[PDB]
């Protein structure tokens, strides 16, 4: 709820670290993920990094975006892209870039045919 446009640009940029963090939190928590506490921190820390620079301004757009990309993390058919990120497969910077018909492509060969050890 709000009355009016008022707002501090920090804020907004602060709140997404811990929403994010949150995610990949309840997500690795729950995925048995030997990961540091740190490593969702620093991603998401990073994704801000990226995304207001990227973007350079705070405006509507870069809320889509970033709405966009925790999206398809929270969501129940993508399983693997919080794992993308965490694991490293996937940078904060770049995961920016990927297409939204892409994040779910939840293709593996794509990233490197250099290693198969067939985890499935």
């Amino acid at each position: 709820g709000s009355s009016g446009s008022s707002g501090s640009a920090d804020q907004i940029r602060q709140s997404v670290r811990h929403s994010l963090k949150d995610i990949l939190m309840k997500r690795l928590t729950d995925s048995n993920l030997k990961v540091p506490e740190e490593k969702a921190a620093k991603v998401a820390t990073k994704i801000e990094k990226e995304l207001f620079s990227f973007f350079r301004d705070t405006d509507a757009k870069y809320k889509n975006k970033y709405r966009s990309l925790m999206f398809n993390l929270k969501d129940p058919k993508n399983n693997i892209l919080f794992k993308k990120v965490l694991k490293g497969e996937v940078t904060p910077d770049h995961l920016i870039r990927m297409s939204p018909e892409e994040l779910a492509s939840k293709e593996l060969a794509a990233w490197r045919r250099r290693s198969g050890p067939s985890s499935g």
